[PDB]
């Protein structure tokens, strides 16, 4: 009967177990109608689909150009594909990159789906268009299972792809311990060499698989370089596994004795070279002996090389650098007692080399004193620089070796040779003198033998060397770089960030955003400098003072009324230290006193004279004169009267009862100035230079003078001589017409703008310039100029000037060159 | 040399005591030289020096010309004081500025300092160059010790300074209670007027002191306002101090009523207010129901008015929105209710004749008429807050549903005229079901153009601190995403990330480049929508066109699938929440699975025609037309296994109904298109929707959401 029952029972069936009707026959309709009940597996729907169905299955759809059997595989699904290849399926078709089904099945890693997909005739050999065969997309993803069976039905294991990599060398690469072992005994060859060149190991220790590697040597691996002749421990170094080099190093206890010669090689990475035999050192206390051992007679003979000076320089001495850094480092990380002396035996003969290498040549250059010069001063200062750092090691740092100070001082006068030639070795190669304030107390004379400007850009050299990315340009201002302050408590604002703060960062960048201002710039900073530089001068906080010269400062005695000031003095170091860091200047000038305590050199008379010249001046009598036989009551001891409270303080103890005679009263003269200058702001001056010293370090500071720090702080005011001689004043003996005040004015005028703020420091102290011209200068919170006295002239008398009135006694001289040098002199002796 | 036998001696003794004794003439060094001693207070040594010196004790020196007594005062000194005053020295001299050493005695606090001077002779009535004498000093510093040891010696203690103020004022101004006290005890005047008219209490309520306006009140201060007639209780109330107004509703009965009279003004802020009056409301319960019932007449007050009359139109209903927001707020902070009952009656009752005004409308209808609908909507709306306090949230009361359903032809009618009418006096459709869809047909007819313009609008509106003008790029809002795994990546900052941070600005980084810009954000949004809609993640699947894209249905395809619809979800939301296009392209079920309707047959047919086909044909005819066949159950196959499903709930139908194919039809499309994939819609819709909340999109149909997210 009519087609009418014929559809309507299969809607029927439709409408009860969603079943089918009809197909159409066009290919691209009838694929894309045909995911969902594959999606699921379901086998009762596409077995009713085969039914009724003219449709191939062998077809080609979509970017990728996939069959059905694609969707299966790659769903997990079973059932259909069982059905789907009893209906003709082809199971060797291609994607467009010639994917196979069994590819996209092992993709996902589906045991069953490629069981039955073998099974219907497919062959293993297809590849993808990287070369890639079956089993080398199952090496990806590492299913040893699903490599045994398969491998069963596939006849070479060495089949490369268009790389030229076999599953081996992808399956060593990716390190999984079975896949590789299941390669091997399949009768995989275990050195089989690459399109390079490279055996299996090659690329195991590249990426580093200690234990694939392991199992390829205890099953008979050969040891062998690539085509370039690169051996893979090399790469191994150069890829940082130290686990892979134990490995080989105790396979191959000749590799031992090889990686410790490759450390005079250049082009690897000296820190990442570090990690590899720091690695083995720690393996063990013998591991970590012989390692040092190892290391002591490879730089005794490279040091024996240095002694050739014929030969090239540059790379040896980077290479002793680089051994010797290295070599110090393992032994302070320590083993893994007594051993350390043993260890001292191989480096006993280091020693007895380097000692005998550097007294023939210290003797033949003293024989000669008694530029080849040059070359050779440089060549053993590394040796010398070498002398240190093994030297240091020897003991936790906080002291310099005895063993080195010895020697070094019965040489002391061929190094100050050396420092003479050239003094800018003293940073690189004697580093080591900064850690020694003893021998830098000796060279600092030598250091002072060139009061350059070059120091400047030494010391700001020396401050940013050594700091990773050290430009102060071009550096990003985050969130957490902006402090925060509040103008009402600026002061007290500014300690709490800095305090809350860190020192590296700080050092690093500067960032401070005053509350409810919104413009930024380096010109907030200047002017945040400029208002703490009002701050600081502001008696509000009792912590600096004025001095009786009117225009500089000195530290407040009663200081201790604020509870934080210790806080605040250190706060004060730590500006101070950001503003000289950063080539900051402040318009602020302190006395001398000051600078002298920062600096650490102990104070004299004439620093007493600066605040109470009257005491000085008699303190000046007393030790022109004899005292003995004057008889006075001079006994070590004096009463004083402090915050109001009775004192006797004994310049020494249990000798406060002895009579100052004019041998002893020279210490009696200086002790008894000292202990009125600092016993009433000792704490407050530790606090302040250890709030200076977080951001500036001591040693680096210690190059420069008192009169040096001041400049650097105050910067280069101009100085206009011309404008300076024509408006001052000129009494006290010597008259406007007397040639001694021309010849006082053209030698101030003809010397060097450094000699000239040199000469105004000693004459006042002061770098004062005020606007509109010289004029109107201050004395004392009074009207004065500078003027000159007259003294009689006797040998070897140098000026000395007051700074409380601006008067300086120049004693009479006949000539102008007579007058220049004295002043000279007095400006040396400053 | 000139006398060498006494100038020795001095030599020795200068050294032995370790100072000098002789002083030269220098006024200058004098003083500099004399500066270690006297912060010292080394009494004996100044004394001995002094002795031995010609100098005046009462020389100027310094930036503020400052004297010798200056500094010793400065210092805290005591003794030395007295040394320097036996010598000559003045007591009263003044700095450049005014200061007297009784000033800085004053700043320091030394009851020492000042008693020593004040046995000298000392004048208590000096003053700077600002009128301020060393009463104001003492009071800032709150020493009452010395207030009572000065005012014995001082004549007038109402004096006034530049600025008018007194021991009183300044004393309130930093709330010492002790110094008022002090001073109360004195006899000083309780209502002293300042040259604007302020007294002891102007400062009181400025300051918001409860122990110092308690004590205040307690010695008979009197209540009035300054020149400006500016109530003291205004400051008060503008400063926040609700512990002062308690204090003022037990002296004063009438204030409470006064405040809540004067609720209606502008100048004041919207959470400032509510927070003194909820610190009087939690007191007492009895205090907490009397401040809600004097609200209430104040609330059926003026919508008396708005019912009655007509004035400014944005001045009178901002004033109701502003006084009833805040008459429910202090009720949510919080028998209770049946005393709220008869407060509800005096609004309740004043809608109920506004039930019967708007009755009237319909009698109207069965521009001024546009005018009273403002009016009444506002009220109308308010009556929501009203009903939405008389029961927990969550709900809405069938009260005001009822009252609208009934007037429903006039709110349609002005709904026409103004859509926008809707977002804000009937937000509250936002959470009645009934409401919203009834409305939702209604506000259907508007053009697309602009209906998306309000949405857009009201999409950024109620986000506090929402800017949208180049906002800064914050660290943490900066995301850092690998190219390679940009979609895992993606995922896990998202899952670390907060949703607040990424509504307002996006920040997205990759590593080895410094890539920023809008374009960044449309390609991060682009490379996302590419990788998700083909089937290489195992998520969608292709459509029977191919160029569309439906869900997978197998759950736990991909394992972290869960987390990647919500994933999608949440990016999806910021592309519309920043309004710009996707490439994204779903399926048109998919838009009807996120809108709510349901699933229609037509939507069957983009992946099965054939299914669909058979489906559309037997409902267009009889049960048993030609003959045909049918079932009252189903069955379905899912992962080969055989599973049956009676239809409708508790068995197969029995009886014929609709043909007995329209709503089996309906049910076999629906149970096979959303049961197979109900678990990952929800996890798609809740990452979508906690961004744009649903009543705020649903809105739209399908149509217009297709062309604002594609274009």
């Amino acid at each position: 009967m009519e087609r009418a029952m014929e559809q309507l029972n299969r809607l029927t069936r439709s409408l009860r177990r969603a079943r089918t009707v009809e197909l159409p026959e066009d290919n691209e309709t009838a694929v894309y109608t045909l995911m969902p009940m594959v999606m699921a597996d379901q086998h009762r729907s596409v077995s009713e689909l085969l039914s009724n169905s003219k449709f191939d299955v062998n077809y080609a759809f979509g970017r990728v150009k996939r069959s059905l059997l694609h969707i299966a595989a790659n769903c997990g699904s079973v059932e259909c594909l069982v059905l789907l290849l009893k209906k003709g399926a082809n199971p060797n078709y291609q994607d467009i990159s010639g994917c196979t089904p069994l590819h996209l099945a092992a993709r996902n890693g589906q045991k069953k789906c490629m069981s039955k997909l073998l099974e219907y005739s497919a062959d293993v050999n297809i590849c993808n268009n990287e070369g890639l065969t079956a089993i080398h997309w199952l090496a990806v993803n590492g299913r040893t299972e699903l490599l045994h069976d398969l491998v069963q039905h596939v006849s070479d294991v060495d089949v490369e792809d268009a790389m030229g990599q076999t599953a081996l060398h992808v399956a060593c690469q990716n390190g999984h311990k079975t896949t590789v072992q299941c390669l091997l005994d399949s009768g995989a060859d275990i050195n089989r060499p690459n399109v390079s060149g490279a055996t299996p190991l090659y690329f195991a220790c590249s990426h580093g698989q200690r234990d694939t590697a392991q199992i390829l040597l205890l099953r008979g691996a050969k040891y062998l370089p690539d085509k370039n002749g690169v051996t893979p421990l090399d790469l191994c170094v150069q890829g940082g596994y130290g686990e892979t080099c134990e490995v080989l190093i105790q396979y191959h206890p000749r590799l031992f004795q090889t990686i410790i010669q490759m450390t005079q090689n250049e082009d690897l990475r000296e820190n990442m070279l570090r990690q590899v035999l720091e690695h083995l050192s720690q393996q063990s206390e013998s591991q970590y002996l012989k390692i040092l051992t190892s290391l002591a007679e490879v730089a005794t003979t490279n040091g024996h090389k240095l002694l050739s000076l014929s030969s090239n320089y540059d790379a040896q001495m980077k290479s002793l650098l680089r051994i010797v850094r290295m070599f110090c480092h393992v032994f302070r990380i320590g083993p893994s007692k007594t051993p350390r002396s043993q260890v001292f035996k191989p480096l006993e003969l280091l020693w007895h080399s380097l000692d005998e290498w550097l007294v023939l040549i210290a003797t033949e250059l003293m024989k000669n004193k008694r530029d080849v010069i040059s070359m050779t001063a440089n060549r053993l200062s590394a040796v010398i620089q070498a002398f240190y750092m093994c030297c240091s090691c020897q003991m936790p740092p906080g002291m310099t070796s005895p063993r080195f100070i010895e020697f070094v001082c019965k040489h002391d006068e061929v190094l100050k040779c050396f420092v003479n030639r050239n003094p800018k070795i003293i940073f690189d190669h004697f580093h080591f003198l900064l850690e020694c304030p003893e021998l830098m107390s000796r060279f600092m004379h030598i250091i002072k033998a060139q009061p350059f400007k070059d120091r400047c850009e030494w010391f700001y050299e020396h401050l940013h060397s050594g700091q990773p990315d050290s430009d102060m340009v071009h550096r990003p201002v985050n969130e957490n770089d902006i402090l925060l302050v509040h103008r009402d408590s600026i002061f007290r604002s500014s300690c709490e960030v800095v305090s809350k703060a860190n020192c590296a960062k700080l050092k690093q960048g500067i960032a401070v955003r005053f509350h409810g201002e919104e413009g930024m710039g380096q010109g907030v900073v200047r002017e945040w400098f400029d208002i703490l530089s009002n701050e600081i001068v502001n008696p509000d906080y009792a912590l600096f003072t004025q001095s009786a010269d009117g225009t500089t400062f000195q530290p407040n005695s009663n200081s201790y009324v604020n509870p934080d000031h210790l806080n605040y003095f250190r706060f004060a170091g730590q500006i101070l230290g950001l503003a000289l860091n950063h080539r900051q200047l402040v318009n602020i000038y302190f006395t001398r006193s000051f600078y002298k305590h920062i600096l650490g050199i102990p104070v004299n008379y004439q620093d007493v004279a600066s605040i109470d010249p009257e005491y000085a001046k008699n303190l000046q009598w007393i030790l022109d004169n004899d005292i003995s036989d004057l008889g006075l009551e001079l006994t070590f001891s004096v009463e004083t009267d402090v915050f109001g409270a009775m004192e006797e303080v004994p310049l020494k103890p249990g000798g406060g009862s002895i009579l100052v005679t004019q041998n002893n009263k020279a210490e009696y003269v200086q002790l008894v100035t000292e202990l009125r200058m600092t016993r009433a702001i000792q704490p407050q001056i530790n606090a302040f230079l250890q709030g200076f010293h977080m951001f500036i370090p001591p040693s680096l500071i210690q190059l420069f003078d008192e009169y040096e720090l001041e400049l650097l702080l105050s910067g280069m005011p101009e100085i206009d001589v011309s404008d300076w001689i024509k408006n001052t004043e000129y009494t006290s003996g010597y008259e406007r017409e007397d040639p001694v005040i021309q010849w006082f004015w053209e030698v101030v005028e003809d010397i060097t703008q450094e000699e000239r703020v040199l000469l105004l420091q000693f004459v006042t102290g002061s770098s004062r310039v005020p606007h509109g011209g010289f004029a109107n200068i201050m004395g004392g919170s009074g009207l004065q100029n500078f003027t000159i006295a007259a003294v009689p002239y006797t040998p070897n008398l140098l000026p000395t000037s007051s700074t409380c009135i601006n008067m300086l006694k120049l004693p009479e001289y006949p000539s102008k060159e007579i007058l220049k040098d004295r002043l000279l002199v007095a400006l040396h002796c400053g």
